[PDB]
């Protein structure tokens, strides 16, 4: 009942954001593509930012699941390969203009670098720090504390993606940060 | 005469900023440890936020220096070794408690995603590139595009020094970060 409303209010913004950009679109315009009124909105969501929150929730999942799928399809038969298949996943889900436009330009700003972080932790943690964990049982990568490695090489990532949805020639920057992203790759996985 | 003024009001907003954060002190708390009226201080700075721009500015220049003496100092003879010493250097810079407050914790919420990248684009890349281009040279880093590499590094590099400074346990967060980015590194340099 409520719960309808958050949802058709969730889907609104993350189309009408995904397409025009967080700034670009007032609260109004998504009540109404929605087929909600304001004030079934401000019961909702206190602001617009607030929205946001539960946009980027759905998306990261989303971005999340995605990612699984394109590592399962890989047909990778080692951890190190599936590493490699999880950084060329990345690349392609954040190439997707809706995951552009809300998670690497308008989230960062939204949220704050905290906020952001906190957001790509608690749904990136778990598979980088899986999937370490399997490249070490299998002797492809140094025996290490996980942790630490996981966090640095999301960062890396993060930023990866960063550079390619602002340069002035993204498909280039594309090609050439993935080959950053192999050789840096490459240096710690064995054989 | 309102030159030292303006140097005594960012010299006092650095000093306790720097111990208690941004949100901890007022602007007539920093006028008063300056020794300067609030209509001085307002003439300076228009503002709270003004009068932090300025606090970062000369924090920045600072880690700057200081990470150039702490590669001076390393006794490093190749791009290779200036390079793993630059990297022990932003870790030791980072754990500074007034550049982890000021920079890492403070500038991010204060500046807004944009203006913060791109005071930590202004102060980082230069120097990224210019090691990056030497240990090319060199033939210790394979040839490749400037840019991409400098600014996947920098990401790495900012979310180390982000993970140690939020860490439940900073110390071991610091020697097995420092462990981590050393493998990363000793992975891509021929040397
Ligand atoms: O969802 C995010 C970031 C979401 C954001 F909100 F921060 F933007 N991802 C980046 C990190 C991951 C998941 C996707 C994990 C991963 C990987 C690759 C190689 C070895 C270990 C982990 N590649 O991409
Ligand atoms: O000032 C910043 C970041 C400011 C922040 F606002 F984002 F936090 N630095 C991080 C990156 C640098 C310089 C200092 C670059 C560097 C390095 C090391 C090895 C090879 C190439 C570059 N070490 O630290």
């Amino acid at each position: 009942r409520s719960a309808a409303t958050r949802e058709a209010l969730i889907t609104g913004a993350r189309k009408l954001w995904g397409l025009r950009g967080y700034a670009e679109v007032g609260t109004p315009e998504i009540a109404t593509e929605a087929g909600v009124t304001r004030g079934a909105m401000y019961h909702q969501f206190a602001d617009k930012a607030a929205l946001f929150r539960d946009v980027v929730e759905v998306v990261e999942q989303d971005v999340m699941a995605r990612m699984a799928t394109l590592v399962a399809a890989s047909g990778a038969a080692t951890p190190a390969d599936a590493i490699r298949a999880a950084v060329d996943a990345w690349l392609e889900v954040s190439g997707d203009p809706e995951v552009r436009q809300l998670i690497l330009l308008d989230a960062p700003v939204v949220l704050g670098w905290a906020g952001f972080r906190d957001v790509a932790q608690r749904y990136s943690l778990g598979m980088t720090e899986q999937l370490i964990t399997e490249a070490i049982r299998a002797g492809q990568l140094a025996r290490q504390p996980v942790r630490p490695l996981a966090q640095v090489l999301i960062g890396a990532l993060d930023e990866a993606a960063m550079f390619i949805a602002t340069a002035d020639d993204p498909k280039r920057a594309r090609r050439e940060t993935r080959q950053v992203l192999r050789r840096l790759i490459d240096g710690m996985l064995n054989g």
